């Protein structure tokens, strides 16, 4: 069965709610495994304590830069970067979980959660999961964003891991 992972989100340290994701290991196993592992912290590093640094209402919430907290950092469990695994899955609407990147074959740890259809990213960003529970919490996060992506309070992954 495809893994499920959770993030417990906080706003300036105050608990907001939980978001869970299905990871599509049956279609993108290498990309799913990176995110799953970063969420449990089992390799010794990962998402716990990191922030969502770019949040643009009507577009996406982006996080996963656990090393520099601003879009310039992050790393995968495979090394600094890894290849685009495939583009089987498309950006079909809100709730899609996809890899951020800086060019072909530059996946690290940064990811985004779509809050709109983003079809222009098809074939350029690897889609590897989707929000299961707590899309309403993603919508609540989105309200702390802005047109340029700066957040009006610190949005953090206070805890994270894998659900049965």
């Amino acid at each position: 069965v495809n893994p499920t992972v959770f993030f417990d989100i906080a706003v300036d340290g105050e608990p907001l709610g939980r978001v869970s994701f299905e990871l599509f290991a049956d279609k993108v196993p290498k990309t799913a495994e990176n995110f799953r592992a970063l969420s449990t912290g089992e390799k010794g590093f990962g998402y716990k304590g990191s922030c969502f640094h770019r949040i643009i209402p009507g577009f996406m919430c982006q996080g996963g830069d656990f090393t520099r907290h601003n879009g310039t950092g992050g790393k995968s469990i495979y090394g600094e970067k890894f290849e685009d695994e495939n583009f089987i899955l498309k950006h079909t609407g809100p709730g899609i979980l996809s890899m951020a990147n800086a060019g072909p074959n530059t996946n690290g740890s940064q990811f985004f959660i779509c809050t709109a259809k983003t079809e222009w990213l098809d074939g350029k960003h690897v889609v590897f999961g989707k929000v299961k529970e707590g899309m309403n919490i993603v919508e609540a996060m989105e309200r702390f964003g802005s047109r340029n992506g700066k957040t009006s309070k610190k949005i953090t992954i206070a805890d994270c891991g894998q659900l049965e």
